């Protein structure tokens, strides 16, 4: 009569409560070994991410941990939340895997983005975006590593983010979407999040990474070739190393916003348009600012008329949410098992 139940999805197998059925691989929107699942205690449609033996390296134990205790924590429309957690296990001895459940939502930014252009609609995720991405860093979280992978959304285009990214400190890294100072290992502020911000709604219109490469190499030449290359002031904050491969890379003064986002990826008709699509290159240029020294912040984007219309002052000026240890696999098996076990 056990509560759990096994069900093989895709090469996983996923052990979860009987309320969970119809298991279902998620796919390529899947954050990890994530399925879609219903709820049927709360008619509702849940992804349930798997964890198998968080516990075992030391990164991964402290980041799902972070993770799990954060989303805990933080309760945020734009932030994905944590409609519950568990493991079929019944004692840390035995603790192997964790499930964490959270609401469904129909699709990533990488569909959306694929989407025809809509001004609404990206205003409003935008929007979003920088809310989710303001509650982050009013609580001192600082994402880095803002993806479309990583941001999902509903029909109603309710947008959350996944994860909680870095923590204050390159394999199956979708690097095309971080800030210049991450990249080029330079200092941060949240203003980082912004170039993230900007890379997305870049390329919702360009409909194309706006900074593809093999590597940071590659992605860097793509930056600065459409940017232009940054001012000696950002050069100078680069480390002595890299700001010599840096410095030494061929000069550009990079495109234009209106060269690298045309009218011709943004809608024509209305004057409403018109003024949207200049105002979406205008915020794209307040991003897209390789130096963070000059780049817009989160408050001024949300100000900027693009994202404007959906200020809302009560869901911006929302209160932070409610450590930094180094552990030993045994030790954090617990902490992960007591944090699941509530
Ligand atoms: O085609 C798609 C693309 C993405 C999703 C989708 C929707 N909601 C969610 C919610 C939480 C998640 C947590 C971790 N990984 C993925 C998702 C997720 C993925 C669903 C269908
Ligand atoms: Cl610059």
């Amino acid at each position: 009569d056990n509560q759990f139940y096994s069900v093989e999805v895709g090469d996983s197998t996923f052990t979860v409560l009987k309320r969970y059925q119809n298991l279902k691989p998620i796919g390529s929107g899947a954050q990890g070994i994530v399925c879609a699942a219903y709820d049927a205690v709360l008619d509702r449609n849940v992804a349930i991410k798997k964890l198998s033996r968080p516990f075992q390296n030391q990164t991964h134990a402290k980041r799902a941990y972070r993770e799990l205790v954060l989303m805990k924590c933080v309760n945020h429309k734009n932030i994905i939340s944590l409609l519950n957690v568990f493991t079929p296990q019944k004692t840390l001895e035995e603790f192997q895997d964790v499930y964490l459940v959270m609401e469904l939502m129909d699709a990533n930014l990488c569909q959306v983005i694929q989407m025809e252009l809509d001004h609404e609609r990206m205003s409003y995720l935008l929007y979003q975006m920088l809310c989710g991405i303001k509650h982050l860093h009013s609580a001192g979280i600082i994402h880095r590593d803002l993806k479309p992978s990583n941001i999902v959304v509903k029909s109603d285009c309710t947008l959350k983010i996944l994860d909680f990214g870095l923590a204050r400190t390159p394999y199956v890294v979708t690097r095309y979407y971080r800030a210049p100072e991450v990249i080029l290992g330079m200092g941060y502020k949240e203003n980082v999040d912004i170039w993230s911000v900007g890379c997305i709604m870049g390329e919702m219109v360009r409909h194309k990474i706006l900074f593809p490469g093999r590597d940071y190499i590659d992605q860097w030449n793509k930056v600065i070739e459409q940017l232009g290359t940054p001012c000696p002031e950002f050069m100078k904050k680069l480390q002595p190393t890299v700001r010599n491969y840096v410095e030494n890379r061929p000069k550009y003064a990079g495109l234009t916003f209106p060269k690298l986002f045309p009218d011709s990826l943004f809608p024509a008709d209305s004057e409403h348009n018109k003024l949207k699509a200049s105002q979406a290159r205008d915020l794209l240029s307040k991003m897209l600012v390789i130096d963070p020294a000059k780049r817009i912040s989160v408050d001024d984007a949300l100000q900027h008329p693009y994202i404007n219309v959906w200020y809302d002052p009560a869901e911006v000026e929302a209160p932070p949410p409610q450590d930094e240890r180094e552990h030993t696999i045994e030790e954090w098996k617990e902490l992960i098992y007591k944090e699941v076990m509530n």
